[PDB]
């Protein structure tokens, strides 16, 4: 993957360009507020160390901050999200510790609620290919990148609550 940070708008300014994770940022920009990812799938951070506000990001480019859905210029770190082929899947559970009612994704989900009539998720089991948790339905609100693994408890992906919008498989832009 390839991902290049710009200070200003429209590619303006000093820029740097990554091809991997990086959890600090700092040291080679003060301000993002345009970005051209050449290829693959990239989550960027508000703050160092993943942490802060996240945002999804695949090939294209972004003249401003709010084309990401981002809410300013303030990014930090950013990690390249793996390729994945084949099949991706996820099981949900309406329960803690993978418990309660459980239903499997193998596709994307624009409305947790019209499909599970859930408005909330528990627990998760990101068995292939990593996702991103939306906070409200069609891919709006607070993101949260989901890579594969078990997650116990809603704290565990970074969200402040167990409510869940809907759910995206992470996969670059079709070509």
């Amino acid at each position: 993957g390839k991902i290049t940070f710009y200070e200003d708008r429209a590619f303006q300014g000093r820029s740097y360009e990554c091809t991997t994770d990086c959890p600090n940022l700092q040291p080679y920009f003060s301000r993002c507020n345009s970005i051209r990812v050449e290829s693959g799938c990239w989550m960027i951070y508000e703050r160092p160390n993943y942490q802060g506000h996240q945002y999804f990001l695949r090939r294209g480019e972004y003249p401003d901050y709010q084309q990401w859905m981002g809410l300013s210029d303030s990014i930090r770190s950013c990690c390249l999200i793996p390729p994945h082929s084949g099949a991706y899947r996820m099981k949900i559970y309406d329960r803690d510790e993978l418990r309660g009612q459980m239903s499997e994704l193998t596709d994307d989900c624009l409305s947790v609620q019209d499909r599970f009539h859930l408005t909330e998720i528990h627990s998760l089991n990101v068995l292939e290919g990593s996702w991103i948790l939306y906070e409200m339905p069609n891919y709006r609100g607070r993101q949260y990148l989901l890579r594969p693994g078990e997650y116990r408890r809603f704290l565990d992906w970074g969200a402040p609550n167990a409510k869940v919008g809907s759910l995206r498989r992470v996969m670059d832009l079709y070509l």
